[PDB]
């Protein structure tokens, strides 16, 4: 029966939120999202090819507005300095964690999704089905590393809108995910993260062997960020409101490519953070009394690879990306709207 054209139209959210909680995530949801799905329904569509591509799909901008509109009434700096103004307030202590939130069509549109194992994000599709809904997606902000998102079922998989353009983002869609620890104990703003050496060295190997792939059997080069600013040289996440910075050096090293134990982050609290939404510069409290400490998977990574360097042996590659945007994208590449003709 089905059939249709691709169109971009206005979604709306829901979510699993529980109306009880002060924590900021569920309240912003509680208010601009619906119930989940309470009889979800996946539909196989039979022997149809569809064509997608995760560079351009039109529900990354709305994921990305609706994180921005979340941030905005959620936190609640001391000092907020926009454009030549400053603006001061009260900041209180918030409670912070991230809660799957699914994306649904309007009636006459439908989501589609790619069951392709292997599917790099653009092109062909030949397992393809309908849904009402995407599956629930975390909004985790952070940079260098993607956390708590899923994994490729099959194989690592490489995304990138251009690999022979060196100024498109590179996303490593990992098969299996390596924790991070990260611990603040009771100089109050010093922390830092475990990660399991070895894991981490198997997955960095592999990550390099299909990149060797795809950039013709080349000898595949990890450097750290070629300065810039705190959230671009550090690897930035936020745990229970306080905002972390390590340092990623080590976990880019190349001869492990001794080193077998447990692999130790130094990493800070920052009281005054440069938004990620671009709007400037922001001041918040002192951190949260005793252990701070927040376990995620890294299951994703960001890198930028150089350019100037096609008639060497070498292509290197540093942590990086900076537009929230891959965030999102790197769990919305199997989906796109259509409208029902
Ligand atoms: C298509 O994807 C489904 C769901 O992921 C999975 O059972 C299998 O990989 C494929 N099934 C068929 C019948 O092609
Ligand atoms: C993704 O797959 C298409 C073929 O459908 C190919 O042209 C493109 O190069 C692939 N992208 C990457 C990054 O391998
Ligand atoms: C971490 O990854 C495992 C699968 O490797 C999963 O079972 C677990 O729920 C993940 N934890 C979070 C917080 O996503
Ligand atoms: C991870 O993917 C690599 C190739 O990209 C493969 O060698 C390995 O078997 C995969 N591991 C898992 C757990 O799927
Ligand atoms: C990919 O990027 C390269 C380098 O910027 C550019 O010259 C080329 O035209 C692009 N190719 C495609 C198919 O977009
Ligand atoms: C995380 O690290 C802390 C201190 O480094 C340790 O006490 C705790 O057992 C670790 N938790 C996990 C789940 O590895
Ligand atoms: C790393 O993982 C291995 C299995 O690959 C496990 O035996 C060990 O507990 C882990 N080591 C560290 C230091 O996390
Ligand atoms: C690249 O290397 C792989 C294994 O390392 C090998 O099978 C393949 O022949 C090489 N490809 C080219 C084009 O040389
Ligand atoms: C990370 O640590 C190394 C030494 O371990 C240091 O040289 C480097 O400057 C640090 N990175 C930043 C951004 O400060
Ligand atoms: C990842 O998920 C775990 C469990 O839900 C949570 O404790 C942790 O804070 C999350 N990490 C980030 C960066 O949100």
């Amino acid at each position: 029966v089905p059939v249709w054209k691709d169109a971009d139209t206005t979604l709306f959210c829901a979510s699993d939120a529980k109306a009880y909680e002060t924590e900021v995530h569920n309240v912003w949801a509680t208010h601009a999202c619906v119930p989940t799905d309470p009889n979800p329904q996946e539909i196989h569509l039979e022997n149809v090819t569809e064509n997608f591509n995760m560079w351009k799909n039109n529900m990354v901008e709305q994921m990305h507005e609706d994180i921005i509109s979340l941030w905005d009434q959620s936190l609640q700096p001391c000092v907020k300095l926009t454009g030549g103004s400053v603006i001061k307030q009260a900041c209180p202590k918030i409670s912070f964690d991230p809660i799957p939130i699914h994306y649904c069509t309007p009636a006459g549109y439908v989501i589609l999704k790619c069951n392709d194992k292997n599917f790099n994000g653009t092109g062909p599709c030949k397992n393809v089905s309908s849904v009402q809904c995407t599956h629930g997606i975390k909004p985790v902000v952070s940079t260098q590393l993607l956390l708590n998102g899923s994994l490729a079922e099959e194989e690592i998989i490489i995304r990138s809108e251009n690999l022979t353009n060196n100024a498109k983002t590179i996303i490593v869609h990992l098969n299996k995910s390596v924790e991070i620890n990260c611990t603040r104990p009771s100089d109050i703003r010093k922390a830092y993260c475990e990660i399991n050496g070895t894991k981490w060295n198997k997955v960095l190997k592999q990550v390099t062997e299909k990149l060797k792939e795809h950039f013709n059997n080349k000898t595949i080069i990890f450097q750290p960020p070629s300065g810039g600013d705190l959230e671009i040289t550090m690897h930035t996440f936020n745990c229970r409101g306080e905002f972390f910075y390590c340092n990623t050096t080590q976990l880019f090293n190349n001869t492990c490519i001794g080193c077998n134990g447990t692999i130790t982050l130094p990493c800070k609290i920052k009281q005054i953070i440069n938004m990620w939404q671009g709007t400037g510069q922001a001041m918040y409290a002192p951190p949260i009394d005793g252990k701070i400490n927040c376990v995620s998977n890294i299951t994703g990574i960001l890198l930028t690879r150089d350019g100037g360097a096609n008639n060497t042996s070498n292509e290197t590659f540093r942590p990086g990306g900076g537009d929230m945007r891959d965030n999102w994208r790197s769990e919305l590449y199997k989906y796109k709207v259509v409208q029902i003709e």
